């Protein structure tokens, strides 16, 4: 006939908790202002993704309620200070370890969302109009979940990008020790022919690296779409 | 039953003031005419963004009013003068510090708008047609707010671009001191073989740098979309 | 109740004169035929923009009339002659100063149009169907004004482009003095081995520069869209 | 009241003759077959543009008639022979002067069409449904005229392109005199080591230049859109 | 009144024969298999274009009949054998002369179709609904004719492409005489150090040239659209 | 009157057999696994094309039946083993001859389909609604046939691509004989300085060639569209 | 008449089991974290594809049921530890053999799905509305199956990509043995001039290779579309 028990089991399965998203807060990789902006952009994007996940959770409760109603349809139930400032900022911070932890957490969440779309599979023994409509609704929830996983992945991708940017800038930029060297070796009045040249070259490379850093550390915000409305089935 | 108190609390939350946008006026980085044009373009774009923010504020008041009405639905409640002119203009101004302050303010505003979309989350305990319609309206307001944050970001991005352009032009262009040097060292009649060559090279590089400056300092205007109309719910 | 005085004040504000567009006529930067074509294209585009501005002015009068009617709804109220020709033309004219004056005027007009969209802001105290419709109409006028400002900007951009093209061609092309030199130094029969070589090189570079000049001096016409029709509100 | 005289004056203004298009027939720049094809393509495109201009003239008469009817609505009123052939063809013809005359004429026509859209401006003192409809019709005619001017411009652009192609090919291709030289200097049996090399190089460059010439001289046809139908207003 | 004679004259003009398309059959430029494929592709495309031209001819007869009916509405009326094979094929055939004759014929047809759209011009003295509809139908026929001319042009363009490909391959590929030379000079046992090197280089260049030849000689088919249906006007 | 005999003749012509597609099975050019995959992909694509050709044959029978009914409407009728493995596989197989036979067959089929669209030409003496509808149906069949010919061409193109890939890989990859040489010349303990270098270079080039081979030998599947449904005309 | 037996045979043919998809689980090619992520992404994508294949199987059962009903319609029926860590991870794992086994299995599945669309061919002897509708439904199932085969192919393609990435990284990155060498040869205090240079170069190349590895090992998820609903035919 009609297997109400299959429908009830599927209703409990569809609103079971999914994976818990990460909650760690990523810190700025360095002391540069663009780095702090990037870290704050990531934190805000993470908060917004968590918020929309709670919205999806509500949609799944409503879908489970509709399934239970559908089941009940059957039966009863030259000074160096600019260079020194740039270098000091660049070598401060944690150099990206918290970014990597952030990215790992969000990649894990990506994968664990992807593993959890079994709960939206089609029914074995249920058929008819209500079953078709509920399957369409579960399919929509599945699509939204996959989109959310993709957003989680893009979040982790941006965090990894920030970590690699920090490394690239750190090996492309004159060290604080090199700047202290160049300054002192400019305190002696025999090398000027060389030190002044080196100062100009450092100051060049520094402006160049920092311009690269400032533009590439401008992260896109992540806005999650709201989950599609669950199908509503009133109690009999 | 129906939690009117949740709706009233959400109505007060949705029309609470958001972050205040920055009001500082960015100055031209140099004395060049294109720089002044760019600064004025930025000032006008900032004014226009502030104006549309006031429009969005009105839409949020109307949305709060509609929520209060919906709640009441339940119960009672060769001369060097061209070179000298070019250099003098290029080294005048504040060299972009007010642009950087402008950009910082607008990036902060970007982030603080992004942090303030909690006020548009779905309802916990409210359901039905009015709740669905009000959620759709809040979702629209949220979308508009995110677009406005994106425009704020683009504003700050343009200001940062102007600051970097000023630096690039300043290290790519012969100094006023170098021009005074070249002129004087051309006042002595032994070096002509060299000074005339150097004059032509300077004048080349100067035209080149200034053409770059004039085209890249042509900033796009920013026109904000008007906020979507709030849903209207009449009093019972 | 309903503030008729706000509506009447807004009606007077919306049809107040806007900035006056520039009327100066840009001259050809040189004697080349493509330069004259470019100057005439600019003059025609400027005339067409001014014409459409008058159209927009009429639309704003009609909008003000509709607002006054809406207010009344409440209560009572080898020879060198080709080279010598090319050079002589290239060094004639004003070399682009009138183009720069033209561009400055049109950039100023761009900015002053952008500053004048306050007159289309939403109403504070007016609400209902007529207010919504009038706000939509003002929004349309605002959009058209911003498009017109963008066209003004593109006009100034083209004029600046012509000035820079004139400079580029002038420093890329052999001078009239250099051609007179090469000719005379070819009047003596000892240098032929050199002068004939130099003549061919000049004639090369000249064809090259003039082909560049002729294609890049082909300016797009500017056709302004007509302003959207104002909303019509009949007197009561 | 209603100014019939304004409408009648505008009716006479809208059907006044516009500029006369050029009628000169462009000749092939050289003797090459692709050049003759290009000249014939240009002649056909010019004929087709002139034909559609006559169509637009009829539409303007009909529009003027409709305006007069609308006014009456108010009151009473190794051998060298392949090289020698290629060179002989390339140096024949007029080398592009008639192309330049053609292009000048069509650029003048472009500009003079652009200057003649005043006749489609909105009305000062006429209003209502018929006025709106007639303004829409005049706007359509204006759009068609601007498109026709753009086509005229593209026609002149192609003619200029053909002239520049002729120059480019002429300075990129071995002269007839150089070929006669190479042949004769190959009649003496001491230089073969050199002349045979030079023959192969000429024959290379010649095939190369002629392939370039043949593909770039393949001109797009110009098909004018027919003018939009004038609005029809019957006599009262 | 109504000029029936104009309509009848236009009916005879519209169904007069147009230019006759060429009927010559293009031969393969060489003995290569890709060349034979290309020639057959061209022959088939030419046949298909001729077929659709006959279809258009029928549409013009029907249009003329409809015009006559509309008129009657008023009143009564290392071995070298792979190299030797490649070279022998490449130097066989007519080397592209029949391709050039084919292309000339089809370019002439292109132009003569373009010259023959006068027969679709608007009417001078005929007006009303039938005239508008017949003008729309003639306009459609004109559009189809222009598309057919464009297809004829593309046909000639492909034939010219094949001829140029044959030339390019012939001067890029080792001659049969050079291969006989290399073989014989490899029959003597003193040069091996050189001949074996040269054999490998030839065999390289030969594979390279033939791969180029085989891919570029893959011609697109030409499918003509069928002509739009003529408007049908029944006899009175 | 109405020529039924023309319709009956066209009905017999439209369902006459078309060309028979090739049935030969293409073998893998080498022993590489990607080559076997490519050959199997080609075999499957060929089978699928043959299947859809049978579908089109049924559609043509139905169209002929509809034509006969329409006619009846009138009257009565370092070890070297990875290198040795790679080389041994690369030099096995038939090196692409069966691919070339396959491609020839499918190109012939392409052309012979293109030659066989006469059977869908418009009618001479048949007119009216049924004739128009049957012509539209024949036009659709013609379009499908041209698409099928294009798919046949793409099939042959892929086979040719595989043959050229086999040649490219074979001359870009160290021979089995060269690998046996390098190994043995590494069996003697005097050359190591050289042989080890050569081994690394071979192993490099081999990985490089095989990666190229594996990615380019990944062939797209060919899915034919089903033929459009024939028009149905019931018997009178 | 109507061949019910053909329909019943086709119903049994359409729901016969298709090929069984592979079930092997691909392991990470190395010890890098991105490699583990890639392997897990592949495993999840494989699981999701298998799930949708089960969905398609249900659709084919329903289609077979509808066919049986349609049949019944007729009758009764400087330390080195970062380098040492990087190298140790890179050389761990199986270096991609399980990826290659995975890819082979999924390519086989691709091909075997492509070979199994005979079951959706059109009917020989069945005609009418039900036959047309069932053919459309089978065509849809065929389209879905081809899309699923394409997804299987993309799955195998990604696995092959991971294997090639592992090889590329392994020959682009300093060996663990080379790092042990460089460290020890830095334990002796005579070579520093060289070893320190080599350490910096290794550390460079290592960061470079690992950044490449981490970004290219970021695999797209594969989301299969759900199969189109089978046509429903109720029993008579």
């Amino acid at each position: 006939t009609v297997d109400q028990q299959e429908i009830l089991n599927r209703a409990d399965e569809v609103e079971a908790p999914m994976a818990t998203p990460p909650t760690d807060v990523p810190q700025a990789p360095s002391g540069l202002t663009a780095a702090n902006n990037a870290a704050e952009q990531l934190a805000v994007s993470a908060d917004n993704v968590r918020l929309y996940l709670q919205a999806g959770e509500r949609e799944r409760q409503r879908l489970a309620t509709s399934l239970r109603n559908a089941a009940a349809a059957y039966g009863e139930v030259s000074d160096f200070t600019d260079l020194k400032t740039a270098a000091t900022k660049l070598e401060s911070g944690d150099q990206g370890t918290s970014m990597v932890n952030f990215a790992d957490g969000w990649n894990n969440f990506n994968l664990s969302l992807q593993r959890d779309i079994k709960r939206f599979r089609i029914f074995e023994n249920w058929e008819g109009d209500a079953a078709t409509a509920c399957e369409a609704s579960m399919d929509q929830q599945k699509e939204w979940i996959l989109h959310m996983a993709k957003l989680s992945a893009s979040l982790a991708k941006q965090a990894n990008f920030m970590a690699q940017l920090q490394l690239w800038a750190r090996r492309g930029h004159p060290t604080l020790a090199d700047i202290v060297e160049l300054e002192r070796l400019a305190k002696d009045p025999d090398y000027q022919e060389q030190a002044i040249k080196l100062y100009a070259e450092y100051q060049e490379t520094s402006e160049k690296v920092l311009s690269e850093y400032n533009t590439k550390a401008d992260l896109e915000p992540v806005n999650p779409p709201k989950p599609p409305a669950a199908i509503k089935i009133d109690p009999p």
